[PDB]
């Protein structure tokens, strides 16, 4: 069945409008937290950075306040001296009675360009799936959710084996053009629109193509994407 | 504004060999035969245009010879931007099991369809797969583009001199074509070190789908879509 390209896709959860012109403010610095563990046990795994957040607490506050809000989602890979934004979306005109990112408007759906065919958001748009990342994708990933000025942080400690994966692709996450120093964030000099590419397919279609491309390359699709576990406190 | 759901039917059903690794890229620097390369002119006079790099070749005469020889054949298509000290490959496809009774690239097999990752959403092949369309390129995309068609060991060259207004296009994206990571010196080519699989990304949509999405995305950004694409005029 791997031959047949898909032609029907899950219907989107909400019909938004993409404001192609919207110039977001400079990125708030990611250098300051809930820590999740993601470790691959084999080469060429499809891994999932998924983690629930007590955010519906915040949206109930906004919903009772009868206030529609703007928000923002950004994924960073954190290096020892810099941080690379790899996925970024701005949201506006959100009804707080709905789920996050079910908003009337949004910026371009922005990605590090070489990630387009190797990554996608999960169904609730808050998680990130990586198809066969290389060993160099090991490290620390930080999800920053911005909702009405407040910021929720989630860290993912990701382990990829060093055995070569024949379908992996080197992402050079630490290249200085995309790996921004703490100063560049502080001076307000980091604008995702300038160096991240757009890919405005809805998540349902992006994910559908990611799975089809991965299996077509010979990957083994997991039965189920699982929430990344919190770091395990020791057992006496 | 409403997303496309019907696409032109493909010219030919082909199989993509995702594992295939082409041999190193032949140097595009043809210092010896600089004088006789078919050179075309392509100029935009307003910002944010969609331009086409189209040029007929004598490829059909080569295909007739192979057809008379009943010779199933291999072939390669590669586009470069030629800078003064290096050359950036920006699109690359290898073709195998080619039936010489058909048109170029109507082949039973091919490699991944490779692009500079940041071009995916801003470029696409034309219907015969030999031309190249750029949607809202920036001023820095001005310059010399060289198309290298390799067929049964033979190589056909077409050069395009492209001019883009200096005024900033608001929907354009900087491609950093001159970056050493992707712009390769003549020595790197001669030493057999340039492997497109290493550093170009894939976009395995058939041309008809890629071209359809390209047009829809351009128009959605407020681009003016030209009535039709024309062959570039020769240097006169
Ligand atoms: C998003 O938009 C689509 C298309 O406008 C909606 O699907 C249509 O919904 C209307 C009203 O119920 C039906 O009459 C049509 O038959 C549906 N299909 C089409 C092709 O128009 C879809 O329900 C919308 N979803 C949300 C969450 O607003
Ligand atoms: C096949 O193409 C790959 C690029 O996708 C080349 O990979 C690198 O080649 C160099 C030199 O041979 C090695 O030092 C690297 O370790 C290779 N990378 C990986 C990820 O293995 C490869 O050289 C090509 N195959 C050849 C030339 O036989
Ligand atoms: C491609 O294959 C489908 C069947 O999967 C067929 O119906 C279609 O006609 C084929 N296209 C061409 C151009 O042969
Ligand atoms: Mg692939
Ligand atoms: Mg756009």
């Amino acid at each position: 069945g791997r031959q047949d390209r898909p032609k029907e896709f899950p219907p989107p959860r909400y019909n938004y409008t993409i404001l192609t012109r919207y110039n977001a403010t400079a990125l708030a610095s990611p250098f300051i937290v809930d820590l999740r563990i993601v470790t691959a046990t084999r080469p060429c795994e499809m891994i999932a950075l998924i983690a629930k957040t007590n955010i519906d607490s915040i949206l109930k506050e906004l919903a009772a306040a009868q206030k529609t809000y703007s928000a923002r989602l950004t994924w960073f890979k954190i290096m020892p001296t810099c941080a690379t934004p790899i996925h970024d979306v701005s949201y506006m005109k959100c009804n707080p009675k709905l789920s996050f990112a079910m908003c009337d408007e949004r910026s371009d759906i922005l990605w590090q360009a070489s990630l387009i065919t190797m990554a996608a958001e999960t169904d609730d748009e808050l998680g990130l799936v990586l198809a066969a990342p290389a060993h160099s994708a090991s490290g620390l990933y930080r999800r920053v959710i911005e909702i009405d000025g407040r910021r929720i942080y989630t860290d993912f400690s990701v382990t990829i084996p060093s055995e070569r994966c024949p379908i992996a692709f080197e992402q050079n996450f630490g290249n200085p053009d995309r790996c921004k120093t703490p100063e560049q964030y502080s001076r307000g000099e980091v604008f995702t629109r300038r160096f991240l590419g757009e890919f405005n397919f809805p998540q349902g279609e992006h994910m559908t193509w990611l799975k089809f491309w991965f299996v077509y390359d010979g990957g083994n699709l997991p039965v189920q994407f699982y929430e990344a576990q919190a770091f395990a406190r020791p057992v006496p």
